[PDB]
């Protein structure tokens, strides 16, 4: 699907712009590394609560995240 | 948790703007009515795939959804 693949793509794009490894995010987001890897490959089973934990771990506001998700969808869907 | 409470607010807001019942949304979204009620009652997490199916069931684009969520967070914190 287009949404979960865009959510993952935006998580990875921000994590690398902040210079972070999957381990680093895992530790800051309170989710296991395998979880992070999994979501970055497919975000279908990401919950909203976890996505919030990920945003806190990237240190990115929800609003910014959503604005990048919309920009990605609009420009590339 | 904060994100989920605004997501739950936006779902309910759109559902009622559209004049749809919870039963109607449940059927169109592939999610139990018990599920929908819990999501709106903040007593229940939600996956992105679930949120996707809800948007389809509301017949709103993800972009419009997320823009409404951003306005809600921004104007009302």
């Amino acid at each position: 699907s287009f949404l979960l693949s865009k959510v993952s793509f935006v998580i990875k794009k921000i994590r690398l712009e902040k210079g972070m490894t999957q381990e680093d995010l895992a530790y800051k987001s309170n989710l296991d590394r395998t979880a992070i890897s999994g979501i970055e490959r497919n975000s279908r089973n990401l919950t909203i609560k976890s996505l919030e934990l990920i945003m806190k771990g990237l240190e990115v506001s929800d609003v910014v995240f959503f604005e990048m998700l919309i920009k990605e969808i609009l420009k590339h869907d």
